[PDB]
């Protein structure tokens, strides 16, 4: 089929791809970074989710496959020392997709500037532009709290185990359609008052940011991050869109997450 | 239909009873307490967790509804001022019905005793019988951590707004058919390390606590505690079985969560 | 004695402030923003703030009082109703003054740049200047840790309860001549480390953060925030100086704490 | 001098104790476990609390030593094979002494129970004796807040290390004379209402926790545990006794710290 790889560009992870280009080679397996079925990441995690961006456009028709050269990544899972036998069983083909659920981010502007929709697979982000982040979070047309403080993160869940564990979210399996907002240092006195825990919304909710008085914000999706001006809203939903993975064995979600963070 | 009413038993909450029977005398409404399919409350969240309890072995053929004689309840969710509207549109009927999620809880001992099995609509919550608390945490058959410290709360949807919410966990949309597993103060050092984070599993997960030296435990199930004698295995799963609400107006969740939380 | 009195600026401000003067050419009171030995802030604590650093070079020889036109503030602890018998009390002096402790600052630059002290009241933090934030954090010379993350928080004891508070650390006494570092979102995996728990340390224990890659930080001491370029390292230590305050009545820091947080 | 030593009672422990005591032996050094002025204990940081609450009564005179044989403790701070040079420089003696501050302990009782005090190295902890834990929180005489939740924890310095820290607690370097009170589970919303955040308290503070309707509570200090009944008050402060440590060499709390949770 036709495929790519992408590499992290460090001697490791370059010798790496030269090589399974060369063992791809050996089958009916065709090298296209326009068109590929098979999309392959050699790196970290990082370089897993550029490979992901550079083909957002056309998610349901790729297999992500990650192989990481450094630490076991949550989406770089594989090791280097199986990259033959990876070869052997994409270009056989026959194999299982698995799907993790992506967030949506919608950025309404003033007029001059048309809205503009993201896709994360781990979280989107909103800080300030310096001084205070405020914002009215309203779920569901419903003014739920007017938010206060360094700002807040939405991930996918398979973000949990990223940024959002970080500040204290939960770890969701990935086979839940949802998404997971939590706080980075709200204030909380007596004029000002957030939920403080992280909260999780299904399907078809919708959680909107409105700014209080500053419009500018540093929003962020996965790794990218961009000052956004003159900001209206900021819209958060668990996307119809869907990441897809070939698997050729088991490794639970839970196993990664004891692998990386247990032991 | 069948109905019957529990009661806090304060004077206000017995009031209240009898004033909702002597207006349903008004319709065709029969007072059943065997096999009632209208199961209404009167006091608060404990007072329904009770009738929850109460009727658990017929729970797909009755519909629930909470009135709050006190503070606003997150099942107890309807005001006394708005009961002859309630028995109003009980007795005509055709409501339509909303359901969440239920924790089953299954405790397997050593020979003699037979396994039990319980429903919880909060949280199921494991602690020592005196002394530390250790348990392997197996999840689907896999060896997840060994957790050392207080004990462990698994909640259901609306449970975490309860103990789950004072632990740390998420508070979660109860639309989303799952289960969450928070920590009650485990030792991290370099012996011992557990997660930390809340865990949020899917239907048709397992997670399995199996004891380590000590085999006594006190087992709770929402407001019931028992110490358990001779313990072999704790296993939580999200539970086949609903609880079913009659409601007659829109109460969204978030804006539950928001009145007992926020303002 | 000399004195002065600087504004938020809003109307009830001002007003207040041109009334209390009035009420001090009453007495033996000569107004001087130059070297007064009383300095009163009228509007919040950021009111607050701003008078103790535009005096920080004469801060043993003044006595600060602050009274709040808004809510209770922690430093701005006097209502607008209660200041004639304030100026009756400061114009004639023999009043006690009570001291709290402060922070030292000292960020050193490569060559070119002579190093920078700042002496904080609340607390002084630290932030990548994009990117990740990546210090190894020396505690007496001693290598404690590699944070990484979004942050750092140096707080004083008073100021405890601002920024520190929000990010989980512990409210302390202000007689307690100590400092407290907070963290800001640290990765925890198989690669990264970071103790997590809230640091408290006493006099002459000094913690230097160096950078491991990138030298350039956005550093805050309460509240002013600047970026600073080819820094070599940010050494914390309690200060020898010391903000007093007049008291004229008891008023706790804990009922403080209360009053703002609890009820 | 007279010392004694105390074994957790393994075979590894046992066997160094009786070679130190064959090791003394060849010294002007006699065994007394009535009056010791030495008190080595053998095993981990448990066997040195009982070591410490065996000679609670004489601690002004008293110098602690402790030697992990398993991993290395925070009062069991030296090495078996270090056991030799032990023996040799505490036999020669002129070696200085390290204090670190306690915890007293008042419990009072209706009338026909006499008070009585404790002493704690680690930490005292109060909770329910079944049910809910609610208990006003009364600092220095001032109604702070009514605490209702699973319990409270008051620590040390030393003991910051320990259970606090699995609370959250912040970590105090032990030269700090104060105690720190961290919560257990508090349950807020709109009816109850705690601080959330730790809060360290210097000499002289008294906090008092008085009940509410319950008078029965769980009362632990370090590793021991009673029920304890008709309770009417208990009553923190840091104590005026010390605890006084034997140091043969530099081994700063904040290195012993990074060597247990970090690396
Ligand atoms: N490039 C950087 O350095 C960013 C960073 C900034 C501050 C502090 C740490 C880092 C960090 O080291 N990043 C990578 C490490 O994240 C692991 N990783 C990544 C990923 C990725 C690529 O980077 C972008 C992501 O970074 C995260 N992030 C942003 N801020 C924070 C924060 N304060 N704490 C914790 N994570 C944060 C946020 O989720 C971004 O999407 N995905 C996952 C995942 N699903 N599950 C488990 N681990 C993951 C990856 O394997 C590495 O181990
Ligand atoms: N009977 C007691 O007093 C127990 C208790 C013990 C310690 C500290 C506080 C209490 C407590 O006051 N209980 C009731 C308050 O809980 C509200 N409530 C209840 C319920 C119920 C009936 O009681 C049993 C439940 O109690 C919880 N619980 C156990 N320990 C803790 C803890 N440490 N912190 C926080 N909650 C805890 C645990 O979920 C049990 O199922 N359901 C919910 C819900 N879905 N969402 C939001 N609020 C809820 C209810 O409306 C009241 O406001
Ligand atoms: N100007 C802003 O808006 C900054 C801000 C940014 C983000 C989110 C909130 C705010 C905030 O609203 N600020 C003021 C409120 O802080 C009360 N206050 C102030 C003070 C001051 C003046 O501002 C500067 C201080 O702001 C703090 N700060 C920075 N980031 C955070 C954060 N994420 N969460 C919580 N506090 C944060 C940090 O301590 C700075 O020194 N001192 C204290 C105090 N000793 N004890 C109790 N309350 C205090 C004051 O009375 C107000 O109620
Ligand atoms: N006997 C048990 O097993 C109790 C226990 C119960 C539940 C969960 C864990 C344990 C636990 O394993 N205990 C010992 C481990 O604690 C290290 N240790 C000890 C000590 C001691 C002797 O035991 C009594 C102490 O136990 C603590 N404790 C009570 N509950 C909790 C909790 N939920 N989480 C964390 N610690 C808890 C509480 O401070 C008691 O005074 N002192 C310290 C210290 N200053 N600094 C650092 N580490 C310490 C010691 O070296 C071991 O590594």
């Amino acid at each position: 089929m036709k495929y790519m790889i992408t590499s992290k560009g460090d001697e490791k992870s370059d010798l790496l791809r030269l090589n399974m280009i060369a063992g791809f080679g050996e089958y009916d397996m065709e090298y296209d970074d326009v068109e590929p079925e098979i999309v392959i990441s050699i790196g970290g995690d990082g370089t897993f989710l550029s490979a992901f961006h550079q083909y957002e456009e056309r998610l349901d028709e790729i297999a992500f496959i990650g192989i990481h050269t450094g630490h076991l990544g949550f989406y770089a899972d594989w090791r280097p020392a199986e990259a033959d036998k990876l070869v052997k069983l994409l270009a056989k083909g026959e194999y299982q997709k698995v799907s993790y659920p992506l967030l949506k981010t919608t950025v309404k502007y003033g007029i001059g500037k048309k809205e503009a929709t993201y896709l994360a697979l781990n979280e989107s982000t909103v800080k300030s532009s310096g001084g205070p982040f405020v914002v009215d979070v309203v779920i569901n047309d419903i003014h739920f709290e007017r938010f206060r403080g360094d700002g807040l993160c939405m991930s996918t869940p398979s973000g949990t185990t990223a940024y959002n564990k970080s500040l204290g979210g939960a770890l969701m399996h990935p086979s839940i359609e949802a998404m997971q907002l939590t706080e980075m240092a709200s204030i909380n006195n007596r004029v000002y008052r957030t939920i403080g825990s992280p909260l999780v919304f299904p399907k078809h909710h919708v959680v909107s940011l409105q700014p209080v008085n500053d419009k500018d914000f540093q929003i962020s999706v996965d790794h990218l991050s961009i000052l956004h001006r003159d900001v209206q809203e900021i819209r958060y939903e668990v996307s119809a869109k869907k990441i897809h993975f070939a698997r050729f064995r088991s490794f639970p979600f839970w196993r990664r997450v004891h692998d990386s963070f247990i032991e």
